[PDB]
């Protein structure tokens, strides 16, 4: 399947893409204002992610350091990103059909877009302004709004035990973006796609 990752923010973002054990592709790449980055991920891809790093910086080495979104100190992301991180999620060629969400869940550096580029199946965004709204507690020090689970670290907020609901920090992240999961038991905003298509991840999309 093919993805095109665009960044139309005015700042650089450095792109990321894996699968939780490997990088999709190469993994991640310095995408300047309005550049665009084009990757193959191999159908059956079960649990990728693409997101955002924003203030990074690195060594010749691909060492170094983001200020949203690490992954290890990696250019090339092996695994998943450093809280707060907005979530592009997929799963591909599943009994036929792919599945895309944009996730919350792990707070929310950059506005993205995630539309299907192929027929039959809508896309979803998250666009409004978390960051600036963002309630003080969930700010982070280095930019960003992070989710409450990061924050507090317990069930109410995390989702291991019993049966959590929403939380006014959960209900934040839900009525600024609708169409985006907010609280891991949030009612699922997945969109199903016909199998095999491709997509486009725009960061800081045209409104």
């Amino acid at each position: 399947a093919t993805f095109e990752i665009v960044n139309r923010c005015s700042y650089t973002v450095w792109a990321a893409a894996s699968k939780g054990d490997a990088a999709l592709d190469a993994g991640g790449r310095q995408l300047n204002s309005g550049e665009s980055w084009t990757i193959n991920v191999e159908p059956g891809t079960n649990g990728g992610k693409i997101w955002a790093r924003t203030d990074c910086y690195f060594d010749d080495s691909g060492s170094g350091i983001c200020k949203t979104g690490d992954c290890g100190g990696l250019l090339r992301c092996k695994r998943f990103g450093r809280p707060p991180t907005t979530l592009a999620e997929f799963s591909l060629n599943q009994y036929g059909k792919d599945y895309i969400d944009i996730s919350n869940i792990k707070g929310f550096n950059v506005p993205m877009d995630f539309s299907p580029t192929t027929r039959g199946c809508r896309g979803v965004r998250c666009a409004a302004d978390i960051v600036g709204q963002c309630p003080a507690k969930l700010k982070a020090p280095g930019g960003g709004c992070n989710d409450a689970c990061t924050v507090f670290q317990t069930s109410e907020y995390c989702c291991t035990t019993g049966k959590c609901g929403p939380t006014e920090y959960s209900r934040f992240f839900k009525r600024l973006c609708p169409d985006a999961f907010s609280y891991v038991l949030d009612k699922p905003t997945t969109v199903t796609c016909p199998g095999s298509s491709n997509y486009r991840v725009t960061f800081c999309p045209t409104a």
